[PDB]
């Protein structure tokens, strides 16, 4: 329940962007905090000061209170702490003044990386081994950037990674069934690090090598429980090198100081994107 009167939210000028060069647009979905809708913002690209570029607005979910108004800023100001980096979901600008909170972020055409690979997989009516590295690889300089930023994620997974039109990898709501992502120590007490995150890469590198396959498949939760203390993991996909597959095994030691740093994880990504 909120503070029942606080001030109108203070413009910060070099981000404000005037509300004649957006146009809002159709519903995309809703994450942790507020709901994200497809937009036009006129002026975005410097290099073409007069086209109407596609962006991606979070604003308030229909039934919010200002409550929820709190953590949409809170976001954005974390955004603006972390700073740009290129695979992330970059902060392009807000409208703050005269009308709602509009938060304004990188608009990625291909949806998320669970839903690009499933789409582009061999069946239905050509992905290659290279590019899903290129994928874990960028997922992983996104991680390191964050990480270095004093950034933990919480929640990384394909579906919170998002393609662009130009197949470049952008991890999204980096600002703040789950528990198939989330490390031991974070699942049973509450401990996050960045060193969480990485198990959580683990998964992710598994969902990138099965074309956006959901982990544990046919793993019920209170199973997963019991299987991660008698220290079982998933087996290799079909798609992973040997090489790959402990690197996996090495994000999912269960001491996390064992697991390697997102630096380590993407040098080591770039000797197997290299070497194919
Ligand atoms: C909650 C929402 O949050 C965001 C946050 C920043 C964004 N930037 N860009 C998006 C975005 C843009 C387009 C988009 N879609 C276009 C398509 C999915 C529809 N297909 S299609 C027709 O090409 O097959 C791709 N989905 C997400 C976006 C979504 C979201 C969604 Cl809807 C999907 N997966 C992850 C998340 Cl976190």
């Amino acid at each position: 329940l909120a503070n029942v009167s606080e001030l109108e939210l203070p413009a910060d000028p070099k981000w404000e962007l005037s509300r004649a060069r957006l146009t809002l647009g159709k519903p995309l979905g809703e994450g942790a905090f507020g709901q994200v809708v497809m937009a036009e913002a006129i002026g975005i690209d410097k290099d073409r000061a007069a086209k109407p570029v596609t962006v991606a607005v979070k604003m308030l979910k229909d039934d919010a209170t200002d409550k929820d108004l709190s953590d949409l800023v809170s976001e954005m100001e974390m955004m603006k702490m972390i700073g740009k980096h290129k695979n992330i979901i970059n902060l392009l600008g807000a409208c703050t003044q005269g009308g709602p909170l509009y938060v304004l972020v990188e608009y990625a055409a291909k949806g998320n990386l669970r839903e690009f690979l499933r789409a582009r997989r061999p069946p239905g009516l050509q992905l290659t081994f290279k590019d899903l590295v290129s994928c874990a690889y960028q997922v992983a300089r996104g991680m390191e950037y964050l990480a270095s930023q004093k950034c933990i994620h919480r929640d990384l997974a394909a579906r919170n990674v998002l393609v662009t039109e130009d197949n470049v990898m952008k991890i999204a709501d980096f600002g703040l069934l789950p528990v198939k992502w989330m490390a031991p120590e974070a699942l049973f007490d509450r401990v996050y690090t960045h060193q969480s995150d990485v198990w959580s890469f683990g998964v992710l590198l598994w969902e990138i090598f099965t074309l956006g396959g959901s982990p544990y498949p046919g793993i019920p939760v209170e199973e997963l429980f019991k299987l991660l203390k008698e220290g079982h993991r998933m087996d290799k996909p079909a798609n992973c090198t040997h090489d790959l597959y402990m690197i996996m095994r090495e994000c999912w030691h269960a001491a996390p100081s064992q697991r390697p740093t997102f630096k380590q994880l993407v040098e080591d990504l770039d000797r197997v994107l290299t070497v194919t």
